[PDB]
């Protein structure tokens, strides 16, 4: 028998303590091995209520990848709050590995196995689990990348739908790919991805957007302001930021079906994301840099003042990476064995 409580976690890895990439390094000094042999535990009987939008899992994993960037990505300048700060800046390598969060003796991690669970509410097949499995901490905006999928149905997942300024988590069943690349202007880049899969899968969301907001019209919009971080589909390739426009993508039209061609650019100043100001990193590395993602999530904000309208307006979200967490812990919450 049990109790909701929080408690501080600790995370596991795959990492090598040969490598020099820093994600392997963070987790070489601060994680333990993963686990040799989880156990799972069906639990029958056995009905658990859940709640992603408040769940301290979430603001402690983002508090470890805030600890791993400061660590891991040094600017030649930062500037926080009037400080500037002058450092060395060598180039690094990147490359996310799997974080896995587990409670210590007491305590344990109960699991909402319902497919279909949108991350409010009650779970009737639940598990018990001394570890999560193997999450990645992907920074980005607009679109969520190498996450999981949903098992069955795209899932809409939000706090409270009526509220505009509550962000929107959509889970896909189906990834799409986008591959982005700067090839051998040098800060010139772009973004393949199927036109085919994507306006099919888009149409799939907005039918399902249709179901939570009384079969009304789903428009899709871009960013309506904001910094570059946010007006556009913004990530770290390799140790590059990049940033990408998206309105191809957010668009109502669909002569449309082979590859989009996203623009982008390597921006050596950037807004970060952890609140702190600014940064400034060096000009990116010589080569074809390239990567391959998948997108199995959308983040969105609703527009306002259609109260009365026949339409409801989405645009792609984003800026808080607390959301990021989130759609990847919602299935999981800790508890103290009584
Ligand atoms: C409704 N939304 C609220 C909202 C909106 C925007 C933002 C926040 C909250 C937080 C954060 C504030 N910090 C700041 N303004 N300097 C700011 N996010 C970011 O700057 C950010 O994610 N940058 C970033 C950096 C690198 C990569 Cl690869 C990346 F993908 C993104
Ligand atoms: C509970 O979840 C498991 C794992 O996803 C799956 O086999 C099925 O949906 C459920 N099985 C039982 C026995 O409850
Ligand atoms: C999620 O499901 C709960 C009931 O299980 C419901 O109260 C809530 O409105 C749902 N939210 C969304 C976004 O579907
Ligand atoms: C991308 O998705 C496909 C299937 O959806 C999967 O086989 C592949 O391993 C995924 N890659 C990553 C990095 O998640
Ligand atoms: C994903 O879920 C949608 C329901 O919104 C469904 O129509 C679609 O067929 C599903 N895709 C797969 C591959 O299961
Ligand atoms: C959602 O937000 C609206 C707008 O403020 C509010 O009136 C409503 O009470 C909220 N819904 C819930 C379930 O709290
Ligand atoms: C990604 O794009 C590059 C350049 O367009 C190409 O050489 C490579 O084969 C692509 N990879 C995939 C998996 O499509
Ligand atoms: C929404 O539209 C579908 C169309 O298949 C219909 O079956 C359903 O009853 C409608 N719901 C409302 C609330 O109008
Ligand atoms: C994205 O491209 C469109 C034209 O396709 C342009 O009007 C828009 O300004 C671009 N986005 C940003 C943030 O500049
Ligand atoms: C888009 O996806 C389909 C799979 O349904 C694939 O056959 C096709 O090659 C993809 N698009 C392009 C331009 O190759
Ligand atoms: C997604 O995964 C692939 C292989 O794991 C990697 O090359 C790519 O950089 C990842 N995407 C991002 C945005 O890091």
């Amino acid at each position: 028998v049990w109790k909701d409580a929080d408690t501080t976690l600790f995370c596991a890895s795959d990492a090598k303590a040969y490598e020099t990439e820093v994600h392997n390094v963070w987790a070489t000094h601060a994680c333990v091995p993963t686990d040799p042999n989880p156990q799972e535990i069906h639990l029958e009987n056995v009905t658990e209520n859940f709640n992603m939008w408040k769940n301290n899992m979430v603001e402690q994993m983002h508090e470890d990848i805030i600890s791993l960037w400061d660590q891991s990505l040094q600017p030649c300048v930062k500037l926080t709050g009037g400080s500037v700060i002058k450092q060395a800046c060598p180039k690094i390598s990147f490359d996310p590995i799997p974080i896995h969060y587990c409670t210590p003796a007491g305590y344990v991690i109960l699991k909402c196995n319902d497919k279909n669970f949108n991350g409010t509410g009650p779970c009737k097949n639940v598990s018990s689990v001394q570890c999560t499995h193997g999450i990645k901490p992907v920074v980005s905006t607009q679109l969520l990348l190498n996450g999981s999928l949903a098992e069955e149905e795209i899932i809409i997942r939000s706090e409270n739908l009526t509220n505009n300024a509550k962000t929107i988590i959509v889970h896909l069943n189906k990834s799409v790919e986008i591959n982005c690349t700067r090839p051998s202007d040098i800060r010139k880049a772009y973004c393949e991805i199927n036109g085919t899969k994507w306006n099919k899968v888009l149409k799939q969301v907005t039918e399902k957007l249709k179901e939570h907001f009384n079969n009304k019209t789903i428009i899709f919009q871009p960013p309506s302001g904001g910094d570059l971080e946010i007006t556009m589909h913004s990530f770290n390739c390799r140790g590059e930021f990049f940033y990408c426009n998206t309105t191809q993508l957010f668009n109502n039209t669909c002569g449309c079906n082979g590859t989009i061609t996203l623009p982008c650019k390597i921006k050596q100043i950037i807004n970060m994301w952890q609140g702190t100001g600014q940064a400034m990193y060096a000009p990116p590395i010589d080569g074809k840099i390239n990567c391959v993602s998948n997108i199995t999530g959308i983040l969105l904000t609703r527009d306002g003042g259609a109260n009365n309208t026949s339409n409801e307006t989405f645009r792609p979200g984003g800026g808080d990476m607390r959301d990021n967490w989130r759609s990847e812990l919602y299935k999981y919450k800790v508890v103290q064995i009584e």
